[PDB]
């Protein structure tokens, strides 16, 4: 395979949430076949961020997912040329985000060109008031809609004061090479955690564990 058991991650995110511009660099490593990745993020411009760092973390690559032999792994078969995704995130108080990633590979390293745009977050809401604690574990439903691999998630962020803040998102995934064969419908379980950070989330260590399954235990 093109994909080694230990891969480096280089990432630049540029974006805008509620008119606040930012640039965030990422350096990390991961184990594509174990579905594990960890990365050091550093805010380069626009810090300290005036919104909950948590809304960005799912934008910071489904190559880092343990796929069983019985499910087509679209993501690992997309290399070395790579793939891109587009995502729309809808929050229960009317917040709406569009994110995309163009993923390429050069030797042992995945390069990530990430864009994140967020709007319509209420000034008094948990995102702009920085009241989020974490994403709850979530299952991504993978299926093909009209020739496009689509991933749906219905999840929530835990807030301070024993409350949840609901988020739905839809991702579309496209291989750069035509004739990478689409998979059957399946699930990917995701856990994402901020392992450490400094005062205003200018430096963040982020971890994700993901596993593909066909539903049954």
């Amino acid at each position: 395979s093109a994909i080694k058991p230990d891969m480096k991650i280089k990432l630049r995110m540029e974006g805008n949430v509620n008119g606040h511009h930012f640039v965030i660099d990422g350096d990390g490593t991961g184990k594509p076949f174990e579905g594990k990745q960890s990365m050091d993020l550093e805010v380069k411009e626009g810090g300290p961020l005036p919104f909950a760092f948590d809304i960005l973390t799912t934008a910071f690559n489904r190559v880092f997912a343990k796929y069983p032999d019985n499910i087509q792994d679209y993501f690992k078969q997309s290399f070395p040329k790579g793939y891109s995704w587009e995502r729309s995130l809808t929050f229960e108080d009317g917040g709406i985000c569009n994110a995309r990633n163009d993923i390429t590979m050069e030797g042992d390293t995945f390069y990530n060109k990430v864009r994140f745009y967020g709007t319509n977050f209420p000034a008094n809401g948990p995102v702009m008031q920085k009241k989020t604690l974490k994403w709850e574990p979530a299952t991504e439903k993978m299926y093909v809609r009209d020739g496009v691999l689509t991933g749906d998630v219905e999840t929530a962020l835990l807030l301070e004061g024993n409350a949840h803040y609901r988020c739905d998102f839809r991702t579309t995934y496209k291989a750069k090479e035509k004739g990478v064969k689409l998979p059957g419908a399946h699930f990917v379980d995701h856990c994402i955690e901020i392992l450490s950070h400094d005062k205003d989330y200018n430096k963040v260590k982020l971890y994700e564990h993901a596993v593909a399954h066909s539903g049954l235990p």
